[PDB]
């Protein structure tokens, strides 16, 4: 939430890199670093507080009722065939796939159908995503 | 939220970075660095809170209700086939490949039907993305 | 929440990297590092927290009732035949590969009807996915 960074390869405060094949004669490195770091992230100061939820019912006559959660699934149907025929033929499959339904990051938080929060929430991510190397 | 970065390859804060085939002879390299960093982030100042929900009934007389969630899926139909004939014949496949529905990142907050907030809600992705890569 | 990263190949302060094949004569080096680090991360200072939650009923007639769950599966078919005929062929498969749902994360944090409340939830996730490398 403060310092989110995403290095590729390096990452350096002071770096005197050297690579191939180099000559790194009579140098005089030197160096003089005052670095002094001070956080104070979200610190609260709070004197009252107060989540209040009442449900009054009475004399009260109900018919049918309903409330469904957050994603229903209803009659979903996958119907992907794969029928091959060869006869006196020459085939070749390299690199061959058949993917259904898929997921590699799920994350969910508060996922209901009533709620009262009271803070700080967070999702990161941080990949480096490759779905196909074939070659 | 304060210093977020997306860095390729090098990410440094003094760099004497040196490459190929290189000569580094007498230099005569000097430094003096004063670095201080104060972070307040999101520090409160509160004196009261106050979350409330009711609901009141009575002497009320309620017919059908539905309310459905925040994502419904219904009669959802894939229908692909693949039928290959092949009669003295040659068929030659290489990053053949058939997807269906699929995700990489899925990120809900605050996914209900009611909801009441109070704070700080982040959501921060970085990747570096490639699906397909054959040759 | 703070201090995220994510490094590729090298993280480091101060770095005098040498690599393939080089001249390393006569070189001085020098430091002088002062890095002092205060963190005060996320104190509270409360004096009252209340977290209520009240349902009354009372002379009330309640015909049918569904409160369904934050995600239902119904009538989800999946239907992929795989045929193959071959007569007097020839056939080579590599890297063949038939998925079906599949997951890799899966991370859930208040997943319910009812909720209240009250703190700092995290979600992280770093990774470096490579789903097929054939070849
Ligand atoms: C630096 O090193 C070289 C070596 O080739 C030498 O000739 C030269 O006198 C040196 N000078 C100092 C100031 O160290
Ligand atoms: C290096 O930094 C310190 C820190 O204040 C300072 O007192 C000093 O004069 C600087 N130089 C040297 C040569 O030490
Ligand atoms: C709010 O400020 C600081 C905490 O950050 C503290 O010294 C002060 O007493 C707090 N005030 C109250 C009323 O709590
Ligand atoms: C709703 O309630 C009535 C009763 O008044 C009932 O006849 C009907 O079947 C209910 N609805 C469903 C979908 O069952
Ligand atoms: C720097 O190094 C070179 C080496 O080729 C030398 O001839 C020269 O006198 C040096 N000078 C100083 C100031 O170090
Ligand atoms: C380096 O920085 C410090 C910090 O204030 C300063 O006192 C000093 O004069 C600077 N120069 C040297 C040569 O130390
Ligand atoms: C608000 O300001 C600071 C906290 O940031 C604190 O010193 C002060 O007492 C706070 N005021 C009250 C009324 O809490
Ligand atoms: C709605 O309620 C009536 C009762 O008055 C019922 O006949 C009807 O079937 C209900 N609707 C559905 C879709 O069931
Ligand atoms: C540094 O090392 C080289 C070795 O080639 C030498 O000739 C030179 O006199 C040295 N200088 C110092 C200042 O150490
Ligand atoms: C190194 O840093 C310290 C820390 O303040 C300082 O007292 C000193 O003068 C600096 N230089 C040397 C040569 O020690
Ligand atoms: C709030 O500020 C600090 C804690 O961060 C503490 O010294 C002070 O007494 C706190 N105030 C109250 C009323 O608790
Ligand atoms: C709803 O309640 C009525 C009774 O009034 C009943 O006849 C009906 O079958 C119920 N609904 C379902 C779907 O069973």
């Amino acid at each position: 939430s403060i310092d989110v960074k995403y290095i590729g390869v390096k990452s350096a405060y002071v770096s005197y890199d050297v690579q191939k094949r180099t000559i790194y004669l009579n140098i005089t490195n030197t160096l003089n670093i005052t670095n002094n770091n001070y956080y104070s992230v979200e610190v609260e100061n709070i004197t009252a507080q107060v989540q209040f939820s009442k449900t009054v019912i009475g004399k009260a006559r109900l018919n049918n009722i309903t409330i469904i959660g957050p994603l229903d699934m209803k009659q979903i149907d996958y119907t992907v065939p794969t029928v091959i025929a060869e006869e006196m033929s020459y085939m070749y499959d390299f690199c061959t796939l058949i993917s259904i339904k898929v997921h590699n990051i799920v994350l969910m938080m508060q996922v209901t159908v009533t709620t009262t929060y009271f803070g700080h929430s967070e999702q990161i991510s941080q990949e480096r995503y490759q779905y196909v190397d074939c070659g």
